[PDB]
């Protein structure tokens, strides 16, 4: 078993040695980042299944983003295996702020009394938590007495009792025992704050992550194919048309814009964290069985996101909710299965990538018998799909062991993909941004490989590839699919079923 | 809209008021049980959804449990609506022990060196911890160095790195940060302890809570059909003959032997807190489905048990994964959902109710659309069979508010609830033991009303009881089916389709 | 077994004795009509299975079809079961003539030279064959040089090669050995004759048979829904509403109004003869399957006719080619099979009925395995056909011998019909017309009863009828459909099961 | 469009020119054979569609079928087109033998009183006709009186009323009116006849064949293996083991063996004149439909035969039945249609393959809406049927005009032929015996071109083979399958979907 369905893990400081301390030692933050015991760890994550790394810029700055990518950058030449880069967004959201004298969080017990400021560029105190709201937004009159603030994935719960006008603050309630740490995601239901269209720190954001090198960026709360066209406008004017926009669906805007989010788009990342806050939680599950389908319809990638393997953030056991979660995701048809914490913030970051990873490959074993997709529904809208329904039926006709594609965008892969075969999918591709852009697709295998020449056998390269990353060995039986003779084929066009020598 | 899907709800301390005083509050057991208090406490979760309380005797005494029982007994004539009362037994298992000085557990870190003894009818020390095994057994001879021990549905894990001879005690390094409370679960995967067929204690319990007046039992670690049988030997001597088995399966054993267990039982309670440490945890999801069709197919119940909404314990929102698990306990074909900690332990034990109701609602208007079962597949076996295959027929053809049965035993009910037809069903019946039997039943709402005479003509009986109840209203269509004429019909014969006026 | 499809014979001389001769006797057309010796021959073909006999309006005069009509009367007396009258009407048609000296036909080879005159009133000879065109019309001008008159279901074929003016005359060539008997069909392919809207004689003819007592009335060439409501005018202003009409589906004018016509009248007659030459012969079994297919989704009755045991017209056994025909228009899914010739005209009228009813009985075995019609795909309209779904799933879950329906106006009976339980079909119905009106629909055994009274047991009477019809024996399984109860029941509301004792 | 279903015509006398006569005129049997005149009568027949020849071993002596089959030769060279040559045999049956002073036939009316003789060697007089008895065997004592004797596909019936011990003669009532010829069937249902296991006159007969040079044999009345094994071992014996046996299923014993004759055979021929003599003639359609699935699931060829186009022995136009079987039969599934007296004995042989070749074009149109098969249902049991599962995949995914195969032994063709793509299927074969071996297989256009070497590209082949044949034009597009390259291939191992330039 090679697992199909891709891992997104977030990077945050639970794999990160400082001055050889790890996360949660004393004296850790006093410490600077130790760059190679960093990318050793990291590296451990890449050979237990993490496929794309995600970098959420709602976290720390710049310079801590740039880092942290840089240390990825070492960890693919340690465990010589490549990985995607996705770029986080903040979007039109609220964050707690940072606090005064870099304490990083404190903890309030149910009916403690504490304020909440709307004054933008200040820096929060246990008794007075500021907001960093997107566009600098002043929120003060767009939130009654009686409203909920929310803070980090509604955990914990502020009821605004009063409002103190001489200071612009919320006078609020703790609702239930909790933690509000710096940088901290806050939800206010049912309130209209007029977030602008494409905030000044996301346009940064954006350029800072293009700049250091990205293949993907999850753009948060996607509310219409506008905040998707916006941040395509900025990779196409920068040289980056081939950074893929995966739209974050949180929101009842997102829900009621699917369909023209999912065309603007390159997939979608079902952000059920925010999601189960924005809309009724009990709808969320009917929201993602309903946005997989549509994806996959759509041949682009979906991501199921958040709490996972919640537990997993300080147990090295998951809940049975939680395996049944990761294993229900893969049955509805995900490409990919992300942690947060887990990966980002928890004492077992290996070990939850690890337990993924065995979740995901013994649940990709029931797709034939429990699967949700259905690819004999799909119209075949194209000659390359017509060829990779074919790869679908060989796959189901016979023991396929790997189908392989000579790929020059990656297109041939993505239809193979989309069809869902019973067999691992090698695609060879000439060029690096190709192959780190195929690293979310279900079961896709990117490997680099040098552009065939009209003397080259390109079924031989294929098989000699297969053998040499230990995919194949003799005997197995292996589908491969290319273009028919290089330089005259306009598409993939050929498909041979060739046993390995 | 009525919930189709049953609450099972372990009940506990988290309910109970002690002299003013609610659980989690500083003195809470220093003070007197107040009985009226509680039973309002309880009476809340009925009104939202419990359909049957879960009494654990792994855990408290005789006394205790008798109390509980009789304090449901009142919640009931204050709700004004019946519950099942559910004994689940401690079965051939590993407990702590009690703590010496009414300590009620521990706190222990990673490395820390501890003994676990073997020696019985001792009590905890925090360094050395006694364990209740069922039969009194002597298991040091059992196990063997690099054995693990988990503590509390395996939360914490517990390296054997030597056994002391002397003391007869195994010497232990604590795997990972976590609590030994007082009366939790110990498993020693890959040990063949030699339990005892049925233990004293199980029969004591069983004993006592027969002359309680119970509806269920709930038998943990059924590893064969003779476990159920042992149980059902006790129901049928004691004149209990009502009470209804349902085997836990929750090892390798139990999954193994599941057709004569399902063969056995009256239903099926998927345990997945212990099925899985006892089998590999990622491939509790595939024995969950197989389960519940195969009781399914049966006509028989099937609860699925363990982490359904874990982090309500300690916090009043559900994680993303949790909702998942329930909607997908339901999709699956699942008659009822249970909370364990959720409800006996923690915090939010009315808001766990609440939140399950929600989700199972919303869940059941999916069941079209994705519901796993398929009743097209069965075997009619019987007259009443027929009966339910064409009452689920009427139900797929028009739009059926309500299905009534006239049932003396609830034959009629089960096989129309085994059908799962779009609708709800009322069960109309004759005596309190038949009525609370029919609780845990999919889409069941057990009514008592007088037997009909041959009189009397049941289809106006069957409206104006659906109507005294408030399910349906003048213009609604409902199905009812009756054995006309009473003392002449050997079965339920009779489909009407009415309108309600 | 009884048949469920239902048997169309055609009477003619074959089965009438004339002076104690049989048809095919030296000095036959020289006796009158035996009526008890015809109608004990009819009253053989009735106990064979046929269960509606087919006056031909095209033939005779009204003298011989009301004698006709009255012999069969006689010969439900004689069988003691009651059959169907069908008025089969000229519609606008062209027929041979009468031939000078009662002559009946002659015999012509290939090469022969003939005429075909045009002027209207007159006789043939057999060198001058004079065409009896509806509505008197003249058709000397409509027809060209090269031009095919095709004699009797296209069997003679004669090629226009010239046009004698003097006399209005087709001068002829026989393409083939055949007869020309007097009033057969004649076609001309590829012209466009002017056929008024109803003919004068097909009013008469209609009234003529309207008058001696008919339930069913099959038209001739419908070319549009206006032709059926032409004949529906006639039978509602002569108090006659409860005849059906069948429209005769044998052009492609017909093919293309299909829908309109379907709607318009009780049930379709695939008419097979004119089609044939009317649209190419290949396309007639797809037509076939789709008619019959479209008017058992409308509820209606669908007719197959012509050729279907054409070789028993002269022989005691049909061709494999015939068994395979009306072996596959059951498995298509038609109510009724028809014979013509072969009952009418043949050497083995009664040989004809029960080699056809030995062929239906053998094809409604594997309607189950191989049968076209998918009750499953109906939408259910209405509250009674929610029931006859019902009891077609009680059909299909276990081995029902009858289904009894108490039916008013046959409404219950046609709705269980359409749906083709694997089960007969009692109808208990209270008048004549409403009994002889049911005897084309699938499955359906029509009988007359009293209108059951309020204090009457109606589950009782239908086991009692179904008994002492000698359908059920004690032990055999029922379901009955009532409207219960008798004067308050708006529809059919009721299905019982019942063990017959 | 391409006729897919193929079609094999019995010839005769009925396309034989004698001296300027055609079959039926007064002196035609006076005559020497036009062979030239009568090769130009085949050669339209060919052109028809009429794709192998039948040479029923039943009439004539060696010398007729022998030049018949070098007529068939010429008639090839005419066409510019090549047919299979299929020889019938005799087989365990009973023939009427040839009558004294070279009379043809004779005339019986119903109730005259013959004898039939079971002396071997002599001939027939009208008032005793000598038997023909495979074996030579004596079958007097094998005959009971009340024994039914059938004559010519069972067209007249004889009673034996009486035996005659002194001159071992059945003394028989005519029971019907009817002909009996020379050389025509005898049955005579529920006798056991011991017919040797291959009679010397079929080793004779399919020797002299097997020396002429044919491609199929058809064995009547196969029993069981053992029938198909002894031809087979001639088959093998005489270097002629490229000859495909059909199998005739023709009594009950067939049936009963059918599994084992299918696993022997190249095919069954669906023998339905005798089939329906043997059993029950309402059981033939259940027979036909389930022999037709079976030996599809096999990858082997079925022929449906007799009666097909009955009519069309004496008139230009089928009948309705007829027509309805031929479609019937082509939605059943059948590779092939056979026309036996309509195209030998009839007087429009040209017509009726004509007739039959455009109803099995119709039909063929609706196999996706109403075909029988189901190709969704096979276990693929090879690469190379794994290829044949791929090619329909494309022809259901997209508008493929042709499947093109080299094939150098028909393997690949016959597997693609099961599948029975939505396409015509272009054989591109090396040798001339393989080519006309694939003339019965559905949807196969068999072309000879040379093998193909390593040098080549067969793809280019392929398009130019299609182009030069007009199956094909500019924009069409086409599957290829080849086994790439020649020389290291071992089986079809390429797909290539191509548009035509
Ligand atoms: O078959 P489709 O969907 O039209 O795609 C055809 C396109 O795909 C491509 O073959 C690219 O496919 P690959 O990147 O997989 O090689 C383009 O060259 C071609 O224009
Ligand atoms: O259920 P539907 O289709 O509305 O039909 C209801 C009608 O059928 C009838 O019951 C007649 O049915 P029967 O003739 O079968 O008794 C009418 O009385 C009633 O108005
Ligand atoms: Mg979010
Ligand atoms: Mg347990
Ligand atoms: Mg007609
Ligand atoms: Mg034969």
């Amino acid at each position: 078993m090679n697992k199909r369905v891709k891992i997104v893990a977030t990077l945050g400081p639970a794999v990160e040695i400082r001055g050889g301390k790890k996360f949660g030692e004393d004296g850790y933050w006093g410490e600077k980042l130790d760059v190679e015991a960093s990318a050793k760890n990291i590296a451990k994550l890449i050979e237990a299944g993490a496929n794309t790394f995600r970098f959420n810029f709602s976290h720390g700055d710049h310079q801590e983003q740039g880092e942290r990518m840089a240390t990825v950058k070492l960890a693919e030449k340690i465990a010589g295996k490549k990985v995607g880069f996705l770029l986080d967004t903040k979007g039109p959201e609220i964050r707690t702020e940072l606090f005064e004298g870099e304490a990083k969080e404190y903890s309030y017990k149910t009916g403690e009394k504490i304020r909440v400021a709307t004054k933008q560029g200040i820096k929060s105190t246990r008794e007075v938590i500021a907001l960093n709201v997107a566009g600098a937004l002043d929120i003060y009159d767009d939130v009654e007495v009686g409203r909920q603030v929310l803070v980090d994935d509604g955990k914990l719960g502020l009821r605004v009792v009063a409002k103190d006008d001489a200071t612009r603050e919320f006078e609020v309630e703790v609702e239930n025992d909790g933690i509000i740490a710096k940088q901290k995601g806050v939800n206010i239901p049912n309130t209209k704050i007029p977030f602008p269209a494409l905030a000044e720190r996301d346009n940064d954001d954006i350029r800072f992550g293009l700049e250091q090198g990205i293949n993907f960026i999850a753009i948060s709360f996607v509310r219409t194919a506008k905040d998707v066209n916006e941040v395509r406008a900025i990779c196409e004017e920068t040289g980056n048309g081939h950074v893929q926009l995966f739209a974050k669906i949180e929101n009842q805007q997102g829900i009621d814009n699917l369909d023209e989010i999912i065309e603007a788009a390159d997939g979608i990342m079902i952000a059920r964290g925010d999601m189960g806050i924005e809309v009724p939680f009990e709808m969320v599950p009917v929201y993602q069985k309903m946005i997989i389908k549509k994806v996959n319809a759509a041949g682009k990638v979906v991501i199921t996101a958040t709490n996972m393997l919640e537990t997993m953030t300080e147990k090295p056991r998951a809940t049975r909710s939680e395996v049944s979660d990761v294993f229900n995701a893969v049955i509805d048809g995900t490409d990919a299965t992300m942690l947060s914490g887990e990966s980002a913030n928890g004492k077992y970051p290996l070990e939850s990538v690890t337990t993924m990873a065995t979740i995901d490959k013994n649940a990709q074993a029931l797709l034939n018998e429990y699967g949700r997709l259905d690819s004999d529904s799909f119209e075949r809208n194209s000659k390359t799909e017509v060829m990779a329904s074919a790869v679908k039926d060989a796959t189901s006709s016979m023991d396929i062991k790997l189908v392989v594609t000579l790929t020059k965008t990656g297109h041939t892969a993505r239809l193979i993909s989309k069809y869902r075969p019973n067999a691992d999918i090698l695609a060879l591709t000439f060029d690096e941004l190709t192959e780190r852009g195929l690293m979310l697709n279900w079961g896709v295998i990117p490997m680099l490989t040098d552009a065939p020449s009209s003397t080259d056998d390109m079924f031989e390269i294929a098989e000699r590839k297969a053998v040499e990353a230990g995919l194949v060995e003799s005997g197995d039986d292996i589908v491969i699919v290319a273009g028919v003779p290089v330089g005259e084929a306009v598409r993939t066009n050929t498909m041979r079923i060739r046993t390995v020598r």
